[PDB]
């Protein structure tokens, strides 16, 4: 065999995760990623997804992981090895938090290496700091999307399950922004409907233009009467940090920024 496992990462709905030996590239450490495939043969939704996988990888985004080999069997997926992910760094970050230009600067990898994601309309779907991965010298690597429970990063409109388009992913975005100051979780629900009242209690209740219509929840079934000052919850944060977070944590989708107009912001000048 050409790869050596020698440590679980982690396992989940996106599969299981293993590091591994690359014994023909000089041993290098490298992520194994297996999943099972119904064969009747194999569904031609999973064989699509991964051919943009491999479209994605010709292009060497530096701040997606890097697609090294495609095996079959039921599907093995080698991807490049970073130590840690996000979690793990704001874990082991020293008091009192991470550095302001540190912030900047990941937030920028991560709305670079998801503009790339939206330009080429891939939506990731569950972004969060697990699946945020933190190179050795600082870099900003997107991991397991384009493959088909914490809620704490949940859109309002996926709750809802209304609208899945890439608004959802700039929401995460939000979330994690916060937490870059915070080393905590921001919207810590344990359901559905409570994810996203405590998600109301903060943005405060939307218009009732801007609720979407034919969902199950209505906007009666809330009362978190109006909204509340961000720098309560996400302290040292700056005027064009607090600007850039709002526009993310916008309840409507349609009127929430892009990551390709967040690239643009006056918060990273
Ligand atoms: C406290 C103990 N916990 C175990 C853990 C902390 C170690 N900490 C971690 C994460 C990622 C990697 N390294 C890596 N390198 C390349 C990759 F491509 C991936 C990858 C690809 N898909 N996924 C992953 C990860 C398992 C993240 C979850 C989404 C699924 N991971 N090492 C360590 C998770």
């Amino acid at each position: 065999q050409q790869y050596e496992c020698v440590a679980e990462i982690g396992e989940g709905a996106y599969g299981k995760v293993f590091k591994a030996r690359d014994l023909k590239n000089g041993g290098r450490f490298v992520a194994l990623k297996r999943v099972r495939v119904q064969t009747g043969g194999m569904p031609l939704s999973t064989i699509r997804e991964v051919a943009v996988l491999r479209h994605l990888e010709t292009f060497e985004h530096p701040n997606v992981v890097r697609l090294f080999d495609v095996c079959t069997v039921k599907l093995t997926l080698v991807f490049e090895h970073v130590d840690q992910d996000l979690t793990t760094y704001l874990d082991k970050v020293p008091e009192p938090g991470v550095p302001t230009e540190t912030i900047k600067d990941m937030m920028f990898q991560l709305l670079r290496g998801l503009d790339f994601l939206h330009s080429h309309r891939v939506v990731h779907r569950d972004l969060k700091p697990q699946n945020i991965l933190v190179t050795s010298s600082g870099q900003i690597k997107l991991a397991d999307f384009g493959l088909a429970v914490t809620l704490w990063y949940r859109a309002p409109e996926v709750l809802l399950q209304s609208s899945y388009a890439t608004p959802v992913d700039l929401w995460s975005v939000g979330c994690i922004f916060a937490e870059m100051f915070r080393r905590k979780p921001l919207f810590r629900g344990s359901s559905d409907v409570d994810q996203l009242g405590k998600i109301l209690d903060v943005i405060g209740l939307p218009g009732e233009e801007d609720w979407p219509r034919d969902v199950a929840l209505p906007r009666q079934a809330f009362h978190s009467k109006s909204a509340q000052p961000i720098e309560k919850f996400v302290t040292d944060i700056d005027e064009l940090g607090k600007d850039l977070l709002l526009k993310c944590l916008t309840f409507n989708p349609a009127k929430r920024i892009s990551a390709y107009s967040a690239l643009s912001h006056p918060y990273f000048q």
